[PDB]
């Protein structure tokens, strides 16, 4: 029993974190086989950020412009290229600790673990959701760029995020491991700001199923609803519209608890309209949206507390 | 910026998790040097739990009664002893992945990271506080016994918890790595239940300092309070009494923000009496108590957003 925001064990990722220095700038890189990945803005100094031309800034660099440190070991750069917003440094050593891995581009609403790192040293791990507005509410200080997000599937690390910047509201933006940004953000200091966010409906529903699996039914009701009628209430409360695809995804959870998706939607609608009446769900006083249907099946018992 | 329940990177602990089987019971053990630690109740079958005599149950076991699996490798038991509520199995191999470590007994209110494990395979990591009532609100399913709690200090792993059982309210109980229980709990199936809990005052205060360090001051006020006057409000709201020691501990945070501890206490008192007025603190609608003063200094910027 219980329910917590759980991260994946971070060991396989810890063994891949290095430090990358270019001139006066240091940040984290990711060492897989004989390549180190890092934010290209490592090449930018104390004025470049405002309007950098990375093509131009990089052509002026040599292989020995870059200092890569794996622990106390110094790695030798023997090549470099730019891939979108990432630098790809080739090194003379292959990381013996490289896990089985892939690079994936995660969709909004999906969750992953972040290994916060400073000077190539892991300092903490926590679970994040990719917001509908393509930001994450992380916990990052100066020096955290190059910290990565990931999921672990059996023995395979699916890397899906690399940290690049903080936006004015204190939220965070970055790229996939191909260097393409999530959201309309760019790696330069501009007026860019997070667009308006919405609550992740599908995740709230999954979480309500987790609460039932864990034995709680107080918020249920005898009503049902249609998709369209639900979505009118959804938009009033700034929730993402529910789609048939989302209903389909909730099938396994619906089957395990014997509660129809649209009946759970009627429950949510009531909770949204009436509030929670001083009561809690899975220890929370608010409706949580950073657990996916996958996260619930992963964490919750396969048998429900009927 | 941002503020999240952050766990320590779990790598050093992952490399220490093994599987221990006795008869039909399997759970997790901790492999440090040539010793495996695990809950002694691994020796108990499908009726022993009710009223087991561990001395008697253990004397009937040989070294080969115990099956220890580190990955796919089988470790050979070459000795065993009981230490309080733990078994101490000596093995023919020394764990090459043993980190620098110590065993510590944590105090109520303090926090640590839990590596949830099943069949000796780490599955997740999350941050927990030791409640005043000596339980933790973990996330555990059948097979999680032997999962450990820890803090990491530089290169040193301070182990402080091993999981033994779930109590009726769904909360969790276990021991330090000397096998002594936290709380009045025992490793047998009885009517034992968590005593009444209280909110960890010192942690709520630390967290209010974190909110200020991160730039938020809305909840402050022009009032001050005495310890005694605060504690009268504290007991009305089921908060731990504040002591001079707790005030002393909050010194560094108080200095960084320029807010007197007793002035922060007046703020808390107002928040307790008036509520939060639909507003949030560090993204929370409630007063959080699972971050210590240490956790705040670790996670927050050393310079405040004045
Ligand atoms: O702490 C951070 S994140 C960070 N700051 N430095 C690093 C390093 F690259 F790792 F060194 N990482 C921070 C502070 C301020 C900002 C910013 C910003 C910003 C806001 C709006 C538009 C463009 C840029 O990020
Ligand atoms: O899922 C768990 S924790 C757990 N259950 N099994 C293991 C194993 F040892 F790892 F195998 N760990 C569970 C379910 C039910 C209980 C219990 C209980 C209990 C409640 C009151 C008094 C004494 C015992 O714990």
């Amino acid at each position: 029993s219980g329910f917590r925001k759980m991260a994946f064990p971070s060991g396989k990722v810890e063994g891949c974190m290095v430090q990358v220095t270019c001139g006066t700038t240091t940040l984290n890189g990711l060492w897989l086989d004989d390549t180190v990945y890092c934010p290209r803005h490592v090449i930018c100094t104390a004025e470049d950020m405002l309007n950098p031309n990375y093509e131009d800034l990089l052509i002026r660099k040599s292989n020995h412009s870059f200092l890569v440190q794996a622990g106390n070991v110094q790695l030798r750069v023997i090549g470099h290229s730019m891939q979108n917003c990432l630098l790809r440094l080739k090194v003379d050593t292959s990381n013996p600790k490289t896990p089985k891995y892939k690079f994936v581009r995660i969709q909004p609403g999906q969750t992953f673990s972040v290994l916060a790192c400073y000077n190539g040293s892991p300092s903490g791990v926590y679970q994040c959701a990719m917001r509908p507005n393509h930001t994450i509410k992380g916990s990052f200080l100066n020096g955290s760029c190059g910290s990565v997000g990931f999921n672990i599937d059996y023995d395979c690390v699916s890397f899906c995020y690399m940290h690049h910047m903080e936006l004015p509201t204190g939220v965070h933006a970055g790229t996939d491991l191909e260097g393409k940004f999530y959201g309309p953000f760019v790696d330069r200091q501009t007026a860019q700001a997070a667009g308006t966010d919405t609550t992740i409906t599908l995740n709230v529903l999954a979480w309500l199923y987790a609460a039932v699996i864990n034995g709680d039914r107080w918020f249920l009701n005898r009503f049902t609803t249609t998709l369209n009628d639900f979505n009118l209430v959804a938009m009033k409360y700034n929730y993402e519209p529910l789609t048939q695809d989302h209903v389909d995804i909730l099938g396994p959870l619906s089957a395990q608890t014997g509660i129809a998706v649209l009946d759970m939607c009627a429950a949510l609608k009531e909770l949204l309209q009436n509030g929670m009446n001083g009561r809690t769900i899975l220890g929370s006083t608010i409706l949580e949206d950073e657990f996916t249907p996958f996260d619930v099946v992963r964490q919750c018992s396969g048998v429900t507390f009927q």
